[PDB]
């Protein structure tokens, strides 16, 4: 038995944080990015400028529309906490993690096989060009671990919401 | 042995080329196969360099498929989302898709014109994911005709089991996602019924798109396959 000791507004995000690198891409693609990584519990956007991302800047206006559909999609989702998106940065400049996820075509580890739901999450996705293999070294080297997403080509909006998924709603947080 | 070389140039990146030479113990003449994401080749070890190096042989068609049949049930979406899920699932890998007619779902129907495009969009999809298989879009049915299922797994707001808890990798699988409205209560039992474990997608409410990419990308992308 038991009895309800204490009603209390349900929880709502994932726990940890989850930085979302995510490198610009053409046309509007990101915004919904952006939209659907809100529902999936990012807690930080981060866009990144690389060697073969098409855009390599983000006006102030279009950073402010990015910025109403995470705070529209929290509100959807049923979200208090609205992520952060942030102004794009250098692939170069991103931190080094202490658990990092970086979707590449050509690694074997699952994400279940890797993931550690205690710590924190940084994920890493590339343009619809992908990242260069230098790239995927410098991630490697800031703590990303390559990961498979299967032996179909993603686009790189599907990449990011379904490596996203795989640590938010695979864990059912 | 399947090793990552990005172009097939014949020519293997130092990490590839070590794994071989170091673990593997490869010699020229080792024939192994090669691939990138978009090709797949059966190739034969010329020098261990490093880098090592190795010449084609027989080009290959890269494994596109999951490995078993994937049919994602969706319920009628307002508008064009359906699109948009069926361009995800295709990449996604299902093997056919099921308009659902559900209690809630806004549309009870679909026109010719609405499946022509849909097909048109796994289609598209299909070749732009790399796959040959054309996953099959079908005429909506009512959620009663939702046959028993071998392995179902149907997307519950009011749920609590996480994939990776219930799926088998070595049976078909069935998906179930529910309209914006979402499934009601008689309804995930029916599917439950049929087959359908109920699992979780996580704390926050998803729309029907996001659900049915996040459902699918648990049980094919994640696993690799
Ligand atoms: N099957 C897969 N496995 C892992 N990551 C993938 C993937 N498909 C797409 N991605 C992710 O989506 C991004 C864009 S795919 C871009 C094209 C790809 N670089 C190529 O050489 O053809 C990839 O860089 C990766 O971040
Ligand atoms: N967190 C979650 N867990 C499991 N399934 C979810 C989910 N969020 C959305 N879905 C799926 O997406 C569909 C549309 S969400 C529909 C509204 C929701 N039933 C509500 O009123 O709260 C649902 O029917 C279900 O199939």
């Amino acid at each position: 038995r038991y009895r309800v000791l204490e009603e209390r507004r349900p929880e709502r995000e994932v726990g940890v944080e989850v930085v979302l690198y995510v490198a610009l891409l053409k046309g509007d693609k990101l915004a919904e990015v952006v939209r659907a990584a809100t529902e999936l519990g990012a807690t930080r956007i981060q866009p990144l400028v690389t060697r073969h991302s098409v855009p390599k800047e983000m006006g102030e206006g279009k950073l402010r529309r990015l910025r109403a559909v995470a705070l529209e999609a929290a509100k959807q989702s049923g979200r208090v906490v609205v992520p952060e998106v942030l102004p794009p940065i250098p692939l170069k400049a991103v931190p080094q993690v202490a658990q990092g996820l970086v979707a590449h075509v050509g690694a074997t580890a699952r994400v279940r096989e890797v993931l550690d739901p205690e710590k924190p999450l940084a994920l890493a996705v590339g343009p619809e060009g992908g990242f260069a293999e230098e790239e995927v070294a410098l991630l490697e080297a800031r703590g990303f671990t390559p990961v498979s997403l299967g032996r179909r080509i993603l686009r790189a909006e599907t990449a990011a919401l379904a490596l996203l998924a795989l640590c938010t709603a695979g864990e059912g947080r």
